């Protein structure tokens, strides 16, 4: 049979790392959404003092984590209550 060379390298991505070569320019390493950037090796939704019992969401502006305050509370770092 014909040997098909795979233009890729050892996985730098974790938590669902999948190497997909894109013959147009380069190979793209996919990983599970809701962890971190291209490698997804870590989880941005770690316990953050900006939560304070709130909601740990995700976002593209900040480093893949959004700290939302509890319903009835809102601060800058979610250290304040709603009146």
């Amino acid at each position: 049979g014909v040997y098909y060379p795979n233009p890729c390298s050892p996985y730098p991505c974790r938590n669902g790392g999948t190497c997909k070569k894109r013959g147009l320019y380069s190979y793209k390493c996919y990983c599970r959404k809701g962890y971190t950037g291209k490698n997804c090796q870590y989880n941005a939704c770690f316990p953050n003092p900006c939560l304070n019992g709130g909601t740990c969401g995700y976002v593209y502006g900040y480093p893949y984590y959004k700290c939302s305050c509890p319903y009835g509370y809102y601060g800058k770092q979610c250290q304040l209550k709603k009146y």
